[PDB]
Parts: C-alpha cells; structure tokens; sequence
C-alpha cells in the first residue's frame, strides 16, 4: 500500500493509525479501517469534503475492509489543555477556538450531519491553533452527552450544542464539568447545577421520570472568569430543552463574539 503505519493514535467504537503518505512527500496522514448505510455515510463524507471547510478534518482518499485517509493533526484539544501554561487559556484564545468550533458545527448541521459524540478527544488543534473536527458521520465518556440522549428521547442536532457548552466550560476549568459514573449518575450531576426543568420540559415516554431527581446553582462557581456574555451564551447551550437550546448558526451571532 501507498501508506506506512508508524504508530497508533487510539482505538474505540474503530482503529486509527499515524502513517506516512509516500506518494505525497512522506507527510503524516491518518488511516482508519472499518451494506448501503455505510456507502451512504461515505458518500456524504466525500461530498462534505468538496466544500473543504477549514474547521473540519480533510479527507484525502477512500481505499477500496475499508480504509479512509484523512490528514493528520499534531494534537487534540485534550493534550492542548494538559500542556497549557498556567493559569489557563487566554480568554481571547477561548473566544476564538469556540468560534472555529461553532463554525464547523454549523457547517455540519447545515448539511444535516449530527456529530453525536463531540468531546475534546476528537477536537483536533493544528500547529497554528486551528480547530478541526474529527470522528463523525460513521457508525467510555458520557460526560459530554446531552440530557435527551441520556434519557434516550431526541437524537437531533441540539445534542452537539450541549457538548459545546460542556467543552466551553472545560476550557476554563481544564477539568470536565460533569463527571458521572453512569447515565443516571450523569443526569444527576447535570441537574444539580442547572436545576430541575419545568414539568413540560421533560420528554414524555421515557423510563426516567422527572420525579426521580431533586434546585439550580449559579454558574460562576463551577466556572470562574466567565463573563456575562460567556455566561449567557453558555446557559443557552446547556438549556435542558433541545427546542429551547441555541443553535450553532444562532451562536455564531452571539454578542460574545464581538
Ligand atoms: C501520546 N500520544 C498518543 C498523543 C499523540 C497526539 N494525540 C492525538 C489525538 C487524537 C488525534 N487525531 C489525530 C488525527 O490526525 C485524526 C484525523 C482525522 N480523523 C481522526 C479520527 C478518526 N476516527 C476517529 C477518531 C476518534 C477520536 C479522535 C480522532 C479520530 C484523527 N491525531 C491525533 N493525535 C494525542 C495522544
């Protein structure tokens, strides 16, 4: 094959490797090796590539079980936070990274792709500080799961803005905001902070009823340095109700990004 594995990046639900692209100057690429639904998902990927959005990982090739060649990025958001000098991330650097993050999200929503598992472990940061979304559009941590996914009720795009707020926060905290040991625990951790939602905000026909939990806390506690504009925006990303939750397109126009 034209490529040559030099290491593994990680494994999960598939397998991703770091390699050399021998035909293109020995640059680093990323190889993943994984039925119409599959053909379908790849058709979308190939399609999304055409637009070449700066805030999503480039697709270089699809080898004919199935190998997908993407670009390689030196690090993810997680190692960027581990290795970040004290006492954190420059307010301005957060404001910028979030924007780039929201850009690719709107780009993905606008084409009706839902990431479904957006966590800092697949948010890639390049040499220049360019955010690039990885690990999407193909078939451990619930800390970034949205309430409705936890309740197993709605699976639409509002899911990924819940994750955005969770990441937004962590960019201040440098530690995950809600660390739960399981789906019920997780759901608890969330409601301890945002407060019990209105009774009509609980989706119907879900095994978990509103009565199985027990008041809202102020946000500046768990997240310090956050401005009013950060606060307000962050609150509309973590609205319990997916219909009341903000959207990427709507987020891009928040006063916070002025
Ligand atoms: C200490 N060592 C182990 C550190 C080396 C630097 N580092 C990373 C981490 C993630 C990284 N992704 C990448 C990529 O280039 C890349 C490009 C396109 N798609 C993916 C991708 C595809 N499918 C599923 C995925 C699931 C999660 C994340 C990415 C996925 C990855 N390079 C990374 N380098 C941290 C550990």
């Amino acid at each position: 094959q034209q490529y040559e594995c030099v290491a593994e990046i990680g494994e999960g639900a598939g397998k991703v490797f770091k390699a050399r692209d021998l035909k293109n100057g020995g640059r680093f690429v990323a190889l993943k090796r994984v039925p119409l639904s599959t053909i379908r998902e790849v058709a979308v990927l190939r399609h999304l590539e055409t637009f070449e959005h700066p805030n999503v990982v480039r697709l270089f090739d699809v080898c004919t079980k199935l190998t997908l060649v993407f670009e390689h990025v030196d690090q993810d958001l997680t190692t960027y936070l581990d290795k970040v000098p004290e006492p954190g991330v420059p307010t301005e650097t957060i404001k910028d990274m979030m924007f780039q993050l929201l850009r690719g999200l709107d780009f993905l929503h606008s084409h009706r792709v839902v990431h479904r598992d957006l966590k800092p472990q697949n948010i890639l940061v390049t040499s220049s500080g360019q955010i690039k979304l990885a690990d999407f559009g193909l078939a451990v941590t619930l800390w970034y799961r949205a309430p409705e996914v936890l309740l197993q009720s709605s699976y639409a795009t509002p899911v990924d803005l819940w994750s955005v707020g969770c990441i937004f926060a962590e960019m201040f905290r440098r530690k995950p905001l809600f660390r739960g040991s399981s789906d019920v625990d997780q759901l608890g951790k969330i409601l301890d902070v945002i407060g019990l939602p209105g009774e009509e905000d609980w989706p119907r026909d879900v095994a978990l009823p509103r009565q199985a939990f027990h008041s809202a806390q102020p946000i500046e506690k768990f997240v310090t340095d956050i401005d009013e504009l950060g606060k307000d925006l962050l609150l509309k990303c973590l609205t319990f109700n997916p219909a009341k939750r903000i959207s990427a397109y709507s987020a891009l126009s928040h006063p916070y990004f002025q």
